[PDB]
């Protein structure tokens, strides 16, 4: 509430860091066009698609603000900081906030252009509390506010799918209207405020294991059960007759031991070495790929559950289709290679989560006798048993923060398979959109729809501000740690900086997961 | 506490709907004989009989009133206005009431008969409160208050099973004594009464989904996340070598994006047409039938874990023992014809769950390298994977209301796979009996078995009333919705009503889930 | 054995008196009647029905079960409605005005 | 106001058809433009006379 | 009861330069379709449809509970107002704004101008919320003597 | 509320008329 020479709110950013707590805010920058023509729109897939490739759907002209990733809140020595001291954490408070608001007019007489300020002009902006609209967010798409606080960032148009039989819809589709919502109109000098508080959600443990399941108990006694380890004889003139014999296990038969636990479920993927030459010459993908499918329509695991990416002494095989994939600066969104990619390696739960490319392991499948030997089945798709403890999937500076678990009857572990946090009432999506400016109507009147509007944008600043709670580490490990350092050789350019053409660029990804703890 | 000249309770039936619950009540007129003539009687299942049909038990003298039925408590108006504008519901309280009681003695010298009545008989009901005798409620059987408020009906009789080995029984078989226990004994006067109250318990969901798991993204933004697409190379020269290729997932290539969450756990069943020609020609219930074994005797998975019946534009297949079959009036209970019976549908799942007939997806069995493809298998059978969403089967007017999850030590999804609430502490069971009236005695003192007793039967009217709470629906759809309506076509008779020989008919199954929400 | 009784107060099943029908209380107090039985008609295209017809079940309403010994009671008011003209006219439309 | 009917059987009441179709009832197409396919009346709840 | 709000965006042109027009029915045209009467330069605001209120939603979950209805009270509100200059100087136009230009508005609260509603007109908040509409003109008829006047 | 042998109510019968 202010007129058109006084700013609304000011430049923030920065962070602080508090005894428990750290409270991250960033401010930006942003555009927003007008989609559509101020139209909804329906989208279906296409006349002779693929039929897993199907969809329908609207697509709407409001815009939305997107913040669903750690880099487009922390910096990389605040994530450094933050992962090298902590054993968790995880989000307490948000706010949000719009201001500086400009709608600019355009217009077009020849090749040149004009921009001049139209200060009547509204915009409008609401903030779905009550979880109404579908939920687009979480996703992994793009358009969250830049790593780089000096970007000018632009706002993502607004779409949504429903249920589809084929290309076509059925009855039960439904469609929203966002018009439809109470929403605040604001001109130049008013601005929007948000708060929201997150719900109880557990710590992400940033944290590996310094124990594995298999090897947690005392290598200098023996166990006192014990278990069948032949079957001939011992003695001689008995190697050739059945005769069962038991045993204790100790240090020296470490695998034969009994044990309380089991590592986590498993889905098996493919393998595939990172030297070119050394895979299959085909085109296997989405032909020897784990994927399930649905509705008669398949649908492939990128993720998929958090297991190990290789064994030890490999760091040359990765699942496929296993682990998130990042892109570098400049980089094609098209067959791109691999050199210009950034695969994420999530070796650290080796301990716990099966590997991936390997199985779970093997299961006897028969009875057998003096007659039929027995016999054993290898097993790669693993459901849940009792005792089974695992280990979740990391985050990344880059990677998404939250997820919105379904409204459904059933959950088994609500936790995100691409990332972090899984919230029932997840930040709310702030949908922002430029009201249509008439053009000059005919003198006569005309019931006809009116579609001359003015060729008109809008611009303005963001600011966000995500209050975290952090969970501090106490080891009592002896020996030095391993943590995320920057190489002292000398290079061109510093990594996590500009170039001499001012672009902004991430090397590596970072994961969370340095300090260790004991099973 | 009356006489012989004063009514006990009256006739109230009706329903009152309230703000946020709905008050159901129904009161019915009961007949109860004797049985077993006052004696426990031992029942092994036979001599000779299947390995799977075998069984040890005893029946006993004592009725019970059955309740567990929505069409026993709601009307076909009553359940339509329910599931037209409701997200929901659950049971709040219970009140249960039994009155105007009469015991009428019966003389047999010819061919006719001759009916008295008895002032000074008792009858004897108590309720299992602490839940200490088997619970035979809900497992589907026959017996409870008949939809049409004026049908007068039969309390069932009561009997239990046990630990057997074959026909035989064990060591620690129980054996249950229900005149063992505090009962109360009323006479034509007086009037029992009882209060209940249900336990927390999740809502209900009377509603379908209007997106779907695969589809649950943004239409109009590709995804950030790099997947591999091609194996070969797509330059010239090199389409025939291995080189690794990434793209980036969008509106187009939609089966191939990263997602977060993954469908229900699945148990193959197999499919039949409805056209009986389209089918084999063999009798492969119970030698193709998805089913499961205990103790060396197998049983059959019915209504098995909540799928789809099929998938979009099949309208024609269902899984073999994969929905609940309703029979329609005056059908016989052995070998009724496909169009004598009402085959329910869980279409309405497609979006989350797994389609019955089908697999879940496939896996890679193998490691693939230059001189071996890879290779993938089918599965069928799927456990429990974290990221696992899932919804619950629908109920139906005339489907059952609850049951007892067992008192075990583990439990995964204690939701029963026949219908609606478990309960760790259901509605108690209500018995009632008749006691014995001797026939003269000898003159002189015989210490034998007592076995001439008066015949006689008794005969009243029994109140219940339960309060249910309701979920509002607050959907931002702007099309209207589907809803249940009766066909305003021509018709000899109408639907759930008389005919011209009274006789109550259900002509249809209803099913809750009619209004939509988003994932 | 018991008796049912119950009174539509609200006006929800259909209403069949006021069609002339048999069986009111005799003219004669000294004559023992018999108590008429009920039923209803709706909407019907020719001889079958159609969707838009209603069945209504007379025991799902609240209703007061008797013995030998108990009684019913009922009271009413009714609404205001215009004296019936028990009177004939000295007078005619035609013929209103002075003779003279 | 509000409905008290003591009908047994079930009404006749407006509903939306379930069978596929290119595009949704009272909706935009892909031009964008609203369109409504059906006129609807209030009457659809039954009174005796 | 059920309180149903919708808002719309309105446009408005100058009707007829600012003039008063009489307007008779034709020289040699029916008898039956005669008329004499008077346009202006006057919009008007028509909101007397149900689907200028209504919802399919919100008018299907309303038929099929209830057993009638009607109007208990109204409020009506007009803002974010801008007056839009208009300048032609070739096959091009331009468009600029005008703060200090006002517009006139009043509500006939005393019945005293015919009342032109309820004649199934065009020209009520369309249906769907995010069309923007037009203000029609306003015009009435008197008493005619054939195409004349009396 | 009574027994099998209290009769309840009486024959009543009769008409009274008052002033109006």
């Amino acid at each position: 509430a202010d007129g058109v020479g006084n700013s609304s709110g000011n430049w923030h950013c920065d962070s602080q860091w508090l005894g428990d707590r750290v409270i991250t805010t960033s401010t930006r920058t942003w555009a927003l066009p007008t989609y559509n023509n101020h139209l909804y729109k329906q989208i279906s897939s296409q006349s002779g698609a693929s039929n897993d490739n199907h969809y329908f759907g609207y697509s709407t002209p409001w815009g939305y603000f997107d913040f669903n990733r750690f880099h487009c809140h922390f910096s990389p020595r605040d994530w450094q900081r933050l992962i090298n001291n902590n054993w968790g954490f995880r989000p307490k408070k948000l706010s949000f906030k719009l201001f500086n608001i400009q709608v600019k007019e355009v217009t077009q007489n020849d090749g040149t252009t004009t921009i001049a300020n139209n200060l009547t002009s509204t915009v409008q902006v609401f903030t779905d509390s009550e979880y109404q609209l579908p939920y687009v967010l979480g996703s992994a798409h793009q358009g969250c506010l830049p790593p780089f606080p000096a970007d000018v960032f632009m706002v993502p148009q607004y779409g949504y799918l429903t249920l589809n039989n084929g290309s076509q819809a059925v009855g039960r589709s439904s469609f929203y209207c966002l018009e439809y919502f109470p929403s605040q109109m604001l001109r130049t000098g008013n601005n929007f405020q948000f708060s929201y508080t997150f719900e109880d959600v557990p710590f992400h443990s940033s944290y590996a294991h310094s124990q594995s399941l298999d090897r947690l108990m005392n290598p200098l006694i023996d166990q006192y059960l014990y278990y069948l380890n032949r079957t001939q004889g011992t003695t001689s003139g008995t190697t050739n007759q059945s005769r069962l014999l038991f045993s204790q296990a100790g240090p020296q038969s470490m695998s034969l031991q009994a044990r309380n636990w089991l590592p986590g479920p498993c889905y098996r993927q493919q393998r595939l070495s990172k030297t070119a030459n050394d895979n299959n010459n085909s085109n296997f993908p989405w032909t020897a790929a784990s994927k399930y499918h649905l509705n008669g329509r398949d649908s492939l695991v990128n993720p998929g559950p958090a297991m190990a990416s290789h064994k030890d002494d490999e760091e040359k095989f990765f699942p496929m289709h296993g682990n998130l994939i990042f892109g570098k600066e400049g980089t094609t969104a098209s067959n791109a290679e691999l050199d210009n990619v950034m695969i994420t390696d999530e070796e650290e739960i080796r301990t716990t989560n099966p590997v991936a490319t390997e199985q779970y392991g093997t299961v006897a499948n028969n009875l057998q006798s003096s007659n039929t030997a027995p016999t054993t089945r290898t097993v790669n798709d693993q459901g849940a048993l009792p005792g089974m403890v695992w280990q979740d999937r990391d985050v990344y500076l880059q990677g998404p923060i939250w997820a919105k678990i379904p409204h459904t009857d059933g959950h088994f572990h609500p936790s995100p398979l691409m990332g972090g946090f899984g919230l029932k009432h997840p930040p709310p999506q702030i949908m922002i959109k430029n009201t249509p400016v008439p053009a000059n109507p005919p003198t006569t009147f005309s019931p006809a729809k009116f579609a001359s509007f003015i060729t008109q944008y809008s611009t303005g600043q963001v600011s966000v501000e995500i209050e975290w709670e952090l969970q501090k580490e106490n080891s009592k490990r002896w020996n030095p740690e391993i943590q995320y350092t920057s190489n002292y050789n000398k290079s061109v350019n510093v990594d996590f900086t500009v170039d001499t053409n001012g672009v902004y660029s991430e090397p590596r990804p970072i994961g969370t997961r340095y300090l260790t703890r004991n099973l």
